[PDB]
């Protein structure tokens, strides 16, 4: 068995459990769990690394952290007890310390975090000789001085097999082109091409900065998540306009076949975010109520427009969705992003953030549910697209997704165009 003095610190205020399983725990504890001298446990490093911000500031996992690495011993050790508390936990303590500066600064790192009086001391901490008879502290601190001049601490892969061929060659649509002057495979090609760029720069730190607020402290922007958002709602808007600006009803139907055929291919491409703006389109008001049109609609086109549908039901919990995205692997994707957003909102609200309402009992179980959740966005940046951009395409999309009006305006443009009986 081990000797009293080398047991582990602040285990009393952590809270476990069924499975024996860290549920939650003080600042303290959890910190002292972090950089256990006996055990190691890469699960609950990872989460906490993840997500301490929401738990707790830089500033106090860096105090809490330097505090671990300057423990003192308990007071009445003998001498020879005294060096063995040196070899067994002071010493593989300030070994788990410095690591976990290190994978915070390489792997948990958020610009947000910057704070420069916190910087200024954990580089003051890592110029100590204590820390410099490790080799990691050259490496702290050439990380923190980068850090204090503003320098920042990845692309996803592309096969090397050659590109399909673009179905339609910039130079042969006009000046103001007609959409369908598009091929649909093309168009889905192009459609997925920028999404997917949008979708890459989306972090996990945003995520939890969109759906935890100011709880999640993280004042990152989340500005990559509101331009993808404003290009599902340009999508979107840009679908329903394209079909309410043709006067014919037999040409506002191939209009319509048109974009079903684009969003069918984007689920082949698994392309789900610009398959579901597209099918939100054409259900949308504006477009359904075009009783006229439909009328014209061919069995075919109406069951892959369903199919998608069912695919992306969201008052049956994405389910058909679910069980697809589960099996994607390696292939390039573009996920749905509303479903990481509802499934974040939800655990969110559904847990406390503290346990039995005690401050000092931090949840730590829906940290570590957030962190799942979270965490299946970076899945889908391993691979990309291997599709040649057309510029022409890319430019003639960028006009349009600025000029069309919002769905809600384009209810008063189908009232016109087909008027109420």
């Amino acid at each position: 068995d081990v000797p009293w003095y080398l047991e582990g610190d602040d285990e009393y205020e952590l809270l476990l459990d069924v499975k024996g399983n860290i549920k939650g725990g003080s600042k303290e504890a959890l910190v002292s769990h972090l950089t256990h001298h006996l055990s190691l446990d890469s699960n609950f490093n990872a989460v906490f690394l993840l997500m301490f911000s929401s738990m707790m500031s830089l500033g106090e996992l860096i105090s809490l952290l330097i505090a671990r690495f300057n423990i003192e011993p308990p007071e009445g050790l003998s001498y020879e007890e005294y060096n063995l508390w040196v070899s067994k936990k002071r010493n593989p303590i300030r070994l788990r310390v410095i690591n976990i500066m290190k994978l915070l600064l390489e792997k948990n790192w958020s610009m947000s975090y910057y704070n420069e009086p916190v910087l200024r001391r954990w580089l003051t901490f890592a110029h100590s000789d204590q820390v410099q008879t490790y080799s990691l502290g050259n490496l702290l601190v050439n990380y923190l001085e980068r850090l204090l001049r503003g320098e920042r601490i990845r692309d996803p892969v592309i096969p090397n097999t050659k590109p399909p061929a673009p179905l339609t060659k910039g130079s042969s649509l006009s000046k103001k082109p007609r959409v369908m002057d598009i091929d649909y495979v093309e168009l889905a090609r192009q459609l997925t091409l920028r999404e997917f760029k949008l979708y890459c720069k989306i972090t996990k730190f945003a995520c939890l900065a969109k759906v935890w607020g100011k709880k999640s402290g993280l004042s990152e922007s989340i500005d990559s998540i509101t331009q993808f958002i404003k290009a599902s709602n340009q999508l979107t808007n840009f679908v329903g306009y394209m079909i309410l600006r043709k006067a014919d009803p037999k040409k506002r139907v191939q209009i319509i076949r048109y974009f079903i055929q684009v969003a069918d291919k984007c689920r082949q491409y698994n392309n789900f975010s610009s398959m579901t703006a597209i099918i939100s389109a054409l259900y949308s008001s504006p477009i359904h109520r075009l009783k006229k049109t439909w009328e014209y609609m061919n069995a075919d086109a109406l069951s892959n427009l369903k199919n998608m549908n069912k695919l992306m039901n969201s008052s049956r919990n994405f389910n058909e969705y679910r069980d697809v995205l589960k099996f994607i692997g390696s292939e390039p994707c573009v996920p749905f992003f509303g479903v990481y957003l509802s499934d974040l909102t939800f655990v969110y609200h559904g847990n406390p953030d503290y346990l039995y309402n005690r401050t000092r009992q931090v949840n730590f179980a829906k940290r570590a549910k957030t962190s799942e959740i979270v965490s299946g966005i970076d899945r889908f940046k391993t691979t990309g697209y291997n599709f040649q951009e057309v510029p022409e395409i890319q430019k003639f999309l960028d006009a349009w997704f600025e000029k069309c009006p919002t769905i809600d305006e384009q209810y008063q443009i189908s009232l016109n165009l087909e008027p109420r009986e």
